[PDB]
Order: structure tokens, then C-alpha cells, then sequence
């Protein structure tokens, strides 16, 4: 439901093949929010209960509202926070393939982390979905340093966080339909392009 650590929790002599980092929105509850749930079962669909690891971005990230200010749209102690989830990612289990995803902060935040990632383990996120993403004008729809054809970003008309502003309008509050359908379908999709482990 709304905390899922499976990555911190996993046997590294068990591996999942593949391993979903999700950042939430702000003021959201436990480590996935409203959105990161709803995608987490259909991938458990996909691939089995333990086919995949769901790992939500908590521990420093706090998901403050005030952060979406800040220069990269999150702050550096939550940057440093999902940075070390892709590392602890790549050496407990370094034959699976990632995938990751965020919304509102955590899309800001998802972005932020895979510009400044090691390049060997930013290469290993087979794609990545991005809801009401806050730097979507300032960044032209990309994730620096990442592949348009592995990033599928969802940003309804009238969201304003999606045209440079960072006001919360009712379009960012909707995304449960697109959380529920094109999202894991994407991710699955991407997964099932390049293979598992």
C-alpha cells in the first residue's frame, strides 16, 4: 500500500530481475503517495510478486511542498537520498533491470537524481515515467542526460506545474487513470524490450 521498501527489505541472494525507485508528490503519505500503489500491482502482474522489487524514495525525502522552490525543484539531502537507492540498486543486485518514476517533487526529484547518476547504472533504468512534472517547460519534456525514448512523461492541459509555474491547479491532481493504464504498460513495455535478468 502506500510504503513499499522492498530493495532495503531483498535478499541479495534472491535478486528480483527487475527493480521499480519510485519518488512521490508533495504532502503524500508513506513512500509511493497516491500514484506509486496503483502502478506497483499491475507491475506485480506483469512480472510476480517476486519478479519485482517496488522501492519508494523515503528517508530524507520528505516531500515538502516548500522544496518545489528550490533550484532544482527538490532539495539536495532528497537528491542524495534516491541517488543512494539506485546505488544500493546496482550492487545488491547488479543483473537487474530499473525502471523509475515520480510525481509533482518526485518527478523533480526522479530527474534530478538520474542527471547526476553513474552513468553505468543511469543506462541500466530501462524507462522512466514522470506525472505533472514540474520541469517539464524548463527541461523541453527530458530528463537531462537520459534517452527521449525511455522517459514517457504525463502532463494533463491545464497543469500548470507542466508549463513553468508552480501552481496547483486541479489537471495535477488527476492522474489516477494514467497511474493505472499507460504508466506500467510503458514501464513493462521497456522492461520487456531489453529483457530482466
Amino acid at each position: 500500500r502506500t510504503t513499499r521498501d522492498d530493495l532495503i527489505n531483498g535478499n541479495s541472494a534472491s535478486c528480483a530481475d527487475v527493480i521499480f525507485i519510485y519518488a512521490r508528490g508533495s504532502t503524500e503519505t508513506g513512500n509511493l503517495g497516491t500514484l506509486g500503489p496503483s502502478i506497483a500491482s499491475n507491475l506485480e502482474s506483469a512480472f510476480g510478486k517476486d519478479g519485482v522489487w517496488i522501492q519508494g524514495v523515503g528517508g530524507a525525502y520528505r516531500a515538502t511542498l516548500g522544496d518545489n522552490a528550490l533550484p532544482r525543484g527538490t532539495s539536495s539531502a532528497a537528491i542524495r537520498e534516491m541517488l543512494g537507492l539506485f546505488q544500493q540498486a546496482n550492487t545488491k543486485c547488479p543483473d537487474a533491470t530499473l525502471i523509475a518514476g515520480g510525481y509533482s517533487l518526485g518527478a523533480a526529484l526522479a530527474a534530478a537524481s538520474i542527471e547526476d547518476l553513474d552513468s553505468a547504472i543511469r543506462d541500466k533504468i530501462a524507462g522512466t515515467v514522470l506525472f505533472g512534472y514540474t520541469k517539464n517547460l524548463q527541461n523541453r519534456g527530458r530528463i537531462p542526460n537520459y534517452p527521449a525514448d525511455r522517459t514517457k512523461v504525463f502532463c494533463n492541459t491545464g497543469d500548470l506545474v507542466c508549463t513553468g509555474s508552480l501552481i496547483v491547479a486541479a489537471p495535477h491532481l488527476a492522474y489516477g487513470p494514467d497511474a493505472r493504464g499507460p504508466a506500467p504498460e510503458f514501464l513493462i513495455e521497456k522492461v520487456r524490450a531489453v529483457r530482466g535478468s
